[PDB]
């Protein structure tokens, strides 16, 4: 059912994430960590310490699809156990290095052909798909877009509702 989704995502801000290769996703979904570039890591931050929810909605380049959608369960982090990314061309370890703990909510995919009726206004009502790292999707884009994700049987809500 719907209700248990609808309760995580009420007062939910949300962020388009673009990742470059598929391997930092799939660490991501097994570790739940997520780091960002430093612009989107202050905007994460600002965004954590605000709203009831952070809702991360993950999209690898070029792969026509959504990876699934995560919520931030800390502000980001220095000093931590050091995060295996493998790091795009003109990427560093120091650039990557405030690790954000998040909670997935559904880790399978969502092609953009079943995204292509929702628009984003906050990004000129372009496609929801469209969009930089880091672009903020508007409330009811967003969790329209999320409840298009199908059931995610390997997640347990428990643990985000319960420290909500």
């Amino acid at each position: 059912g719907t209700s248990k989704l609808k309760y995580v995502l009420q007062d939910a801000r949300f962020f388009l994430i673009k990742s470059n290769n598929h391997e930092n996703v799939s660490l991501a979904k097994a570790k739940g960590v997520w780091s960002t570039l430093p612009v989107n890591e202050k905007k994460l931050n600002l965004a954590f310490r605000s709203a009831r929810s952070v809702i991360l909605i993950f999209s690898v380049r070029e792969s026509g699809k959504f990876q699934g959608f995560a919520r931030l369960s800390s502000e980001s982090h220095h000093g931590g156990s050091p995060i295996h990314w493998v790091l795009p061309a003109g990427m560093s370890a120091k650039m990557l290095g405030g690790v954000f703990k998040i909670d997935w909510i559904c880790r399978r995919e969502l092609p953009f052909t079943k995204s292509a009726h929702l628009t984003n206004p906050w990004n000129e009502h372009k496609p929801v798909k469209i969009g930089r790292d880091g672009q903020e999707i508007e409330l009811e884009c967003g969790t329209q877009l999320c409840l298009l994700f199908p059931p995610d049987e390997s997640i347990d809500l428990y643990q985000v509702i319960h420290k909500m």
